[PDB]
Parts: structure tokens; C-alpha cells; sequence
């Protein structure tokens, strides 16, 4: 789906920024840094499940270069690690999706801490 | 929620990324350049659906300098003119959705037409 390479390095930097937004929302919830509200978590949540989906089909052969892209040749170097962190992120975001559906704030403050270690893992070998 | 102008930038700007690319899905299928795949285009059609929505809460107040932004001032000037732009386009999308519903080739192409007549229509008078 993308015609140039330049396409697939804006399209999932785009998603991320999109899903830092709205998790970050949840996350200020979990954090008790605003008031939880159940429904507005879900509605976050649900933009952060669909969204997940999204960037990481955006890594493909010779997307590697330019525009500003912090993505590390290890992501083309060590796809099995990059797959194993992505993997690792789709399974917190299924149940920070789960928890969104139940309104429990501790499910959802646990998924929030799984789901950001899953971020972390992976830009700490994958992202400059 | 936007900390400093340049996120709200940022989003916007990540928003219409997203949903022209995967418009532009849709409208390959629906100028004839792709097969017709009608889940598929009902999938992307439920995306660009669910982010139509997001950009254009990030046109507030203080957000129109700096950042690489490329909406001219028209947007804060004009605010009556834009908010009908962005009426005319949530108004096309909504019969996107409806022809993604269907599955209709007919009315997907007449409904890619008419979205994409309401981003131009927006970019004229709205976008550098
Ligand atoms: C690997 C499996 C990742 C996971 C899981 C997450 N992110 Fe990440 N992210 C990754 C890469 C390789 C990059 C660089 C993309 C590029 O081509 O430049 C990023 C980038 C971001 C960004 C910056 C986007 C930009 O500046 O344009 C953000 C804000 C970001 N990532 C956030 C983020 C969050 C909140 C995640 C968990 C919910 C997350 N990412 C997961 C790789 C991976
Ligand atoms: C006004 C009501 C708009 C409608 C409807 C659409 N767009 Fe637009 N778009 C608009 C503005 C003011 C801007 C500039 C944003 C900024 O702060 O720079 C944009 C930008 C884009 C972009 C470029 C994004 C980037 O990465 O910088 C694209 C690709 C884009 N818009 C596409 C697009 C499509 C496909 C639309 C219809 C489906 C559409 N936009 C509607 C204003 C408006």
C-alpha cells in the first residue's frame, strides 16, 4: 500500500504518534493524573487497539532510509527480535483492549504498565 | 489533549496522513487501478471513518504557527468557513460508511468522489 518508501516511514511514524496520543490519555487516567472516566478510557482504548495494527505493517523491505526516520537497521538486521517485540506489544494491546471492555480500573492500570513496558522494549533495541 | 501546539500539529498532521492512505486504497479499487475486494474496501473505509474524526479537534486556539504546519490562517479567521469544510467532509464520509455498509461498487466510487471533492474543496481554501 505504499508507493514510495518515504509513504511507509510517514504512515508509521503517523501511527505512532496517533497511538502515544490516545494511550497517553489512558495512561493519565491509570496515573491518576485526571479523573477515571470508564467510558472515555474505553473510547481511548479502542482508538489505541485499532490503531496498533497499523504501523508496524509499515517496516517492509527498503523502508529503511531517510525522512527523518529513527528506525534502526537492526529493525531489517534482527527481524526476528523486532517480530518478537511486536508481538509483545499485540499481546498487551489485546488486553488493554479487554480491559477497556470490563471498566476495571485495576485491569486497565495493569494492561496500561504491560503495554507501555511493550513500547519501551521495543524502542530500546529498534528506535534511536 | 495537546501539552503544546506542536503536538496538536503533529496529530493533525498524522491524522490526514493515515486517512489518505488508506483512502487512497479505496479509491484505486474505485477508479478501476485495483481489483474489488469489498471486505477490504469496507475495512479501510471503517478506518478512514474512525480517524475522519480525530484531526479536526486539533485546531485550537495558538496552533497555527511553527512545526511544519501548512494550515494558513484562514483556519482560525474563517473559523465559521472551516468548520463548514469540515462539516461537508464528515458529511461525505458518512456516505462512505454507508456504501462501505453495502458493499456497493457503485455507490463507493460516487461516495470516493465526493470525499475526495471535500478534501479539495478544504486544501483550497484552507491548506498552503
Ligand atoms: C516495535 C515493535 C515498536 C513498538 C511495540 C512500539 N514502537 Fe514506537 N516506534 C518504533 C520504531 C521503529 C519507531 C521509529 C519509526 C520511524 O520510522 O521513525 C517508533 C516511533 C515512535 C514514535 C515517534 C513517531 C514520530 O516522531 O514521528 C512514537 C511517539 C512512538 N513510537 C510511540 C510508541 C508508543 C506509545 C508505543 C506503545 C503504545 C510504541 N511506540 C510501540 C517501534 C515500536
Ligand atoms: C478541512 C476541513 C480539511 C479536510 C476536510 C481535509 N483536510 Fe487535509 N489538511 C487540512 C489542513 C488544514 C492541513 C494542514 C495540517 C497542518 O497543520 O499542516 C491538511 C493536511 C493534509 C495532509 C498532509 C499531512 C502532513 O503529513 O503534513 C494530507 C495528506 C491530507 N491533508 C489529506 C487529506 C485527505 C485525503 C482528505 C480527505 C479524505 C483531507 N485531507 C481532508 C484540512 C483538511
Amino acid at each position: 500500500q505504499f508507493q514510495k518508501p518515504g509513504d511507509a516511514i510517514e504512515y508509521r511514524q503517523s501511527a505512532f504518534t496517533l497511538i502515544a496520543n490516545h494511550f497517553g490519555r489512558v495512561a493519565a487516567m491509570a496515573q491518576g493524573k485526571a479523573p477515571f472516566d470508564a467510558k472515555v478510557a474505553a473510547e481511548n482504548i479502542a482508538l489505541v487497539s485499532t490503531l496498533s495494527k497499523l504501523p508496524l505493517t509499515a517496516f517492509g523491505p527498503g523502508t529503511d532510509k531517510g525522512h527523518g526516520t529513527e528506525a534502526k537497521p537492526a529493525v531489517w538486521s534482527d527481524a526476528a527480535g523486532f517480530k518478537a517485540a511486536a508481538d509483545k506489544f499485540a499481546a498487551a494491546v489485546d488486553k488493554l483492549d479487554a480491559a477497556g471492555k470490563t471498566g476495571d480500573f485495576a485491569q486497565i492500570k495493569a494492561a496500561v504498565g504491560e503495554t507501555g513496558g511493550a513500547c519501551k522494549g521495543c524502542h530500546d533495541k529498534f528506535k534511536e
